[PDB]
């Protein structure tokens, strides 16, 4: 009947492997373009070059979640396959003729090229395109993928072929290349270190203000260089995390960095006035976050503060501004009830900012560890796709925030010194952290202890110049 003849117009299994029938033991579509649940590798990639239509939001999602299925090598080798579509044999009567050296009719092989080869084998270069275009670090990781897709690309053939193979080498050629402000911006602030001066550069002698709109551009560039490949599969969390994962792990590396330094910073300030002074400061620091919307700066301090030898801290925090101490509170309360006051926050202020990275490590482990790899019907397991897809819009997420740059000018030499900030030197990082912890414990013993007094480190005022800029 009438399904036979439009199977059997299509190319049979044993020379062609992405013509099968759809059925529930390959793919399984979500409850318009249908939306793929989940299914074998073999016929995502057929629905990825599907011929009836055009899909760029499973493509654009393929392409950003894969490697979580299929490697770089591997999907290269079955789009192109993909695109070794082979022709039928010519009709009885068509035989006869070519038999005489008269050319046949050809009316079913012309539909069929016109139909499903032609546009299969367009949607086959939408995908590479799509491949070098968003996704070129793949290449530039591996040299001898490039070689594959320059030598499959390089050996297109057709008239409906150029133009696309144009555009491919277009881009190829651009990422090669790359590989190798708006309105005035505010006066750059200083207080007791002097421009140029290195060496006395530390947390109360640069200006407070000055810190947070380094560490704001520093954070932001970080965070504009977060890949969404880079999250999805946990591939941070496995072995080959840092060819994987280079900026995100840059990201986690900073923020550990930083808060573990306004914790050495504070604990290891013995004397108790000099340790409210660092804290107070470090407080002031977080104010001018806010002001400039980096609430991942903003997290990064209550994180230092909520810390386990900070936090303790009852008589440093018993001397510090109830202004202070209110703004504390309310940058902790940003983070209660699953991040509520945050997302709020978030959603309702104008760009530019720098979001709290941390909430999308987590929910994204989440996603990951909560769903399963692949679905299984009739024996048969099909990778599930409904599971990228979420972990997708998740990265969607980061990437609307992505293009905010700030109206700030760069301190060559002050971004440089939070760059290497190492305060955890030669020591890991629990190892560390329980040193900081018995510095606490030194500092202010418990209460059956009583609080011996010491002297003091700095030999500069420790008045802070304030957090309002110079506008008089
Ligand atoms: C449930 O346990 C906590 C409650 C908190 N509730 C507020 C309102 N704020 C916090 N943290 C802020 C960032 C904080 C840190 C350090 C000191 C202070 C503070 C405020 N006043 N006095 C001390 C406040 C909190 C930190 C908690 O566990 C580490």
């Amino acid at each position: 009947g009438a399904m036979a003849e439009e199977q059997m117009r299509l190319p049979s299994a044993d020379v062609y492997r992405f013509a099968e029938p759809d059925s529930e033991e390959n793919i399984i579509f979500e409850e318009g373009i249908p939306i793929i649940k989940a299914g074998t590798v073999i016929k995502l990639i057929e629905r990825l070059t599907y011929h009836m239509y055009a899909d760029p939001n499973f493509v654009r999602t393929f392409l950003t979640t894969y490697r979580s299925f299929c490697k770089p090598q591997e999907l290269l080798s079955l789009i192109i396959e993909r695109f070794e579509i082979p022709e039928p044999e010519p009709t009885e009567a068509d035989r006869i003729a070519i038999e005489n050296g008269d050319q046949p009719l050809s009316a079913e092989l012309k539909r069929f090229r016109k139909e499903y080869i032609q546009p299969v084998q367009l949607r086959v270069l939408n995908v590479c395109r799509h491949w070098v275009e968003h996704h070129f670090y793949d290449f530039e990781r591996d040299a001898y993928l490039l070689q594959r897709m320059e030598e499959f690309i390089g050996t297109v053939r057709g008239k409906a072929m150029k133009k696309w193979v144009e555009s491919i080498t277009k881009i190829i050629q651009r990422k090669k290349i790359a590989r190798d402000f708006q309105s005035s911006p505010p006066t750059v602030e200083w207080h007791i270190s002097r421009p140029g001066h290195i060496e006395t550069f530390d947390l109360l002698t640069l200006h407070p203000i000055e810190i947070a709109r380094q560490l704001t551009l520093l954070e932001s560039d970080l965070y504009r260089a977060v890949q969404p490949s880079e999250l999805v599969g946990s591939v941070w969390t496995k072995e080959d995390k840092e060819i994987n994962s280079p900026n995100l792990l840059k990201m986690i590396r900073h923020t550990t960095n930083l808060t573990l330094w306004f914790e050495k910073c504070i604990v290891e300030t013995e004397n108790l006035e000099e340790r409210v002074a660092v804290v107070s400061r470090i407080i002031e620091i977080l104010q001018v976050f806010q002001e400039l919307n980096n609430f991942n700066g903003v997290l990064e301090v209550v994180s230092a503060m909520n810390s386990s030898p900070v936090y303790r801290l009852d008589h440093t925090f018993e001397q510090i501004p109830s202004r202070q101490k209110k703004i504390l509170e309310e940058a902790h309360e940003l983070s209660e009830d699953h991040y509520k006051k945050y997302l709020a926050k978030l959603r309702s202020i104008n760009p530019p900012c720098v979001p709290f990275f941390g909430i999308y490590l987590t929910n994204i482990l989440k996603t990951e560890e909560g769903n399963p790899e692949v679905l299984k019907r009739h024996g048969k397991e099909l990778i599930n796709f409904s599971k990228r897809r979420k972990v997708a819009e998740i990265t969607g997420e980061i990437q609307q925030y992505q293009n905010q740059p700030y109206c700030l000018r760069v301190e060559s030499d002050i971004k440089r010194f939070f760059e290497n900030l190492n305060p955890m030197g030669n020591s890991m990082e629990k190892e560390f952290t329980d040193y900081l912890f018995n510095k606490s414990l030194e500092i202010e013993p418990r209460n059956p202890k009583p609080l011996p007094r010491f002297p003091k480190k700095y030999s500069y005022p420790l008045k802070s110049p304030g957090v309002r800029p110079s506008n008089p």
